[PDB]
């Protein structure tokens, strides 16, 4: 007795997955490859990026192309679009800004954060949405942050840039959904990525605590009692990119184990 | 070259799907049956309910049991729980309250709406959540309404009862997610169900317009330019019920084609 | 200086559940702006004392209704004393905390009656007169838990969220006729009830009252509890002729404790 | 009657972009409560006239700074005139409407500079003094579009939402030191700019001004546009000593037009 399970309907489509050699972006890449989506993946570090592409090719039956570039620069965006001029799916992602107190920031800190986490996604949407509209199908997913719903004092630069992206997305989403293009944001709370692990160990050593003690501290503030996985993050991305999600647009899906306490 | 696609991981589990011989509830039932979930489906009208169960059995490889009862009464809830004492998945649903002006309502109108669309789901959660916790897995999905986010003047009884359910769910969701139980709400905007079609035709005849003219009027207020399908509603339900959604809880997923204009 | 004239002197306000705490703060602030009052509470001697104090401090009239506002006969008593209010402040005691697995159907109905249907019915009874006169101000005291429900407050989370969704729909319907409906959502305010509850939970836990107060206050970014005076001041502003473009609002007075952007 | 004393007589407010419209309404309302003002705008003759009018009506001092507040030298001019404000009202002109497919990178940067980074930098320059004095009130004029973005307002949707998320984080950090940071979100207010814009879009479309006004007003449940006086009254209330438990709030003054519950 075999069960049909869920065919997301997007085999043969193409996705441009930004910032995706590791972490959540890689989780989205893998989940889309398993649905038969051909990939162009972007990251800055060439040897890690090509290793990830090797591995996804082995693990899936799709094509994978790589672009080694800084997606937050004009030249990097041009290189990504040269390699993937007409994506059906765009996953926006880039490294987040540094923590600190805004009184200690220079103006250029704001500009860099706005470029990386707001204007870069907007520009890649600008560059790709008309082809999606012309084909009657498009899926744009922006990786943002649970901080959009509950800003953290020390993350001023992210609170601002990502809330700016979110406000822009809300307006555009309603304009293009009738042409078959959806635009939605995935808001991760704390996910078990290598970057998070590296940061945790540095923070433990700076406080004098063991890594286990600091891990437990973070987890106690998450009702789910665990960190998120890049796999379940990628699964939600793949569902938003599916033919079953064409009525869902401008949404901000919070994947945070219950941590944020608001009703909405 | 066959693609893995998405295995929701819930084959062999059991779902109690309320109010599910037709419409959105039937859409959830079918989507769960395709993932290999055995069903107990509830509705009041026996012959329609048994026809739906016949059809789902033919269409899927799962078992389907029926309970013909009014789920908004104590006896009906008891009959549903006798038939499905330990569900892994609970889909809460029931008919919505009548439209009108609250100045014309009697007290009993409020009580009936609160019973049907708030206390009935709470009681079925009360009756089933401890077994979910004991097994380390539970998925509760409540069908509510886009009105929760943007209340309509003439839907006072739904605005109130469903917002009450939503507030209760937000608090409980954070309490049980660490035990493997999630509780989330699906907020439909306008979906193409037989009830909606019947209501539209009555409204057209009461206004003197053709059905096509009234259909178009409603659609012009939906940016997606179409009504929702019970299939895509069921797909979102199945994804929330999957092993890929254990980090998602207390959320209010709006499936409305962009119609509600808020950022959040 | 031309200080702020809220323009409501000589209007009449029905202030529910207002011999003490936040309701009393609303009554004091409205009387200070010249509003004649009818104040409701169950316990006669506290009610009369509070009325006497307000009347002596403000020279408005202050009628009292000793009744349980969450019952139909109580609402009839209150409406008989104030059949045509310009201003209605909805308020009543809150439901008991606990685990929803231990709440009966009747517990749910009591909470819904007290904190959702009672305000709806008082609005139902008074709004058409406000409309007819081209002015009305309805303020519902709810709870910061409407924005961030706590698991132990299931009954409040449900009933007050229901009121909040109802209010959202009605507010838009009547604002063009000069009636606004807004909710005030208190976080922790230093009412005598809260103070007594703290001192009991202190001596119960074996810590002092000051120790428990510090624990509560650590979770409030403003570093203090709210005062009934500032709660009443916000209510008076909503009631003013300056607030007729403000409706369906949920003003959080919680010292920044709720973390959400919205 | 003891009318409402907001307790801010003799404080000093820096009011940005305030020779006309909502900023002017804020300045008028604060002066009426005894607050000394420094008001900023670009055009000298309008700025002086508005200052003269406020000074004559309120007997506070009203200094003027003729500058473009969205440039670094403009901010330096404003801060030189008002280095230690108790109250800061952030405001500037809004960005142009249009299709984001036609906006350049520089268009985005101009909007972000004008409606997000300018207020952040003015907060950055003034908040530590507020903290040191144990009192501060920061009010940011944003837009009802922050709650419901319009596709033609992409630049505003982005920049003002960014400011709003930044403010949410900072508000909780400083409220314990007596500083509140809140946003006022206007829906359609009858400022002379709006009126002129309407009369041009009227004669352009071939309809009269009254016809276009009726079309706009049909979509506002309150049935009217807002007034700068009531906008300024809300700003003054937030600035008061009664509003120290209110921070990080986004008060929608839009006559009920926005349909959301929250
Ligand atoms: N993980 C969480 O708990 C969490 C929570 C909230 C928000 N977020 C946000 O989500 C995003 C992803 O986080 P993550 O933990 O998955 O990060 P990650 O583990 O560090 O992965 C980032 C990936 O993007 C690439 N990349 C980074 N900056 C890039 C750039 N300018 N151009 C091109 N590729 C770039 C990195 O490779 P190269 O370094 O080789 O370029 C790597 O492949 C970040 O913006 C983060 O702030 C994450
Ligand atoms: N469809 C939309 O556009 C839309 C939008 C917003 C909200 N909603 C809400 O979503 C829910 C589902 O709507 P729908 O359009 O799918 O409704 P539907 O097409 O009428 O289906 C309702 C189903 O539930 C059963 N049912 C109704 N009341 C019941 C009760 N007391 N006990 C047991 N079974 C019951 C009905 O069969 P019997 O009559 O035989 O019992 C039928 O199987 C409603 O609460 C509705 O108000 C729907
Ligand atoms: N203070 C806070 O921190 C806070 C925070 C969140 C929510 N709230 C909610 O705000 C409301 C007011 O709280 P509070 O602290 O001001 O309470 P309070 O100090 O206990 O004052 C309650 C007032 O209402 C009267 N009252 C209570 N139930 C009544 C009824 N059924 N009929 C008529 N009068 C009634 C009481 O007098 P009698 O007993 O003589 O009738 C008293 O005058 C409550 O619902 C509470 O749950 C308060
Ligand atoms: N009124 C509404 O319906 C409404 C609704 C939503 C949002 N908003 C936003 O609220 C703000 C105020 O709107 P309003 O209608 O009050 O505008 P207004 O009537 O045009 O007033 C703008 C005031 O700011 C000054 N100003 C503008 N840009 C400036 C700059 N760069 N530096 C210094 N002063 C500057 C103007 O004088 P100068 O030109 O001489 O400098 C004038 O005194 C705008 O950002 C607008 O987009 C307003
Ligand atoms: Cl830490
Ligand atoms: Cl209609
Ligand atoms: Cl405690
Ligand atoms: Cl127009």
């Amino acid at each position: 007795h075999h069960h049909h399970h869920m065919d997301l309907g997007i085999a043969g489509k193409t996705a441009l997955v930004c910032a995706a050699s590791k972490g959540l972006g890689r989780g989205c890449a893998e989940a889309l490859a398993a649905e038969g989506v051909n990939l162009v993946i972007v990251a800055r570090t060439r040897d890690t990026l090509e290793r990830t592409a090797d591995e996804i090719r082995a693990a899936s039956n799709v094509s994978v192309a790589t672009v080694a570039c800084d997606i937050t620069t004009p030249d990097g965006r041009a290189a990504a679009l040269a390699a993937c001029p007409q994506p059906d799916i765009l996953v926006n992602n880039a490294g987040g800004p540094p923590p600190g107190d805004f009184r200690d920031f220079s103006h250029d800190d704001w500009i860099r954060a706005l470029e990386s986490n707001m204007l870069t996604p907007i520009e890649l949407i600008r560059a790709t949405v008309d082809g999606m509209i012309a084909r009657g199908f498009g899926r744009i997913v922006n990786i943002t942050s649970s901080a959009v719903k509950a800003p953290i004092d020390v993350l001023a630069l992210s609170n601002g840039a990502r809330s700016g992206l979110t406000g822009f997305v809300a307006g555009l989403a309603r304009k293009v959904v009738g042409q078959g293009v959806t635009i939605n944001n995935l808001l991760p709370g704390l996910f078990d990525t290598d970057r998070i692990a590296t940061t945790l160990a540095a923070a433990a050593n700076a406080q004098g605590v063991t890594v286990d003690e600091l891990r437990a501290r973070r987890t106690r503030d998450i009702p789910a009692g665990r960190l998120g996985t890049r796999a379940e993050f990628g699964a939600a991305c793949a569902f938003l990119c599916s033919v079953h999600a064409g009525y869902i647009t401008g949404q901000n899906w919070l994947l945070d184990g219950g941590a944020y306490p608001g009703t909405f």
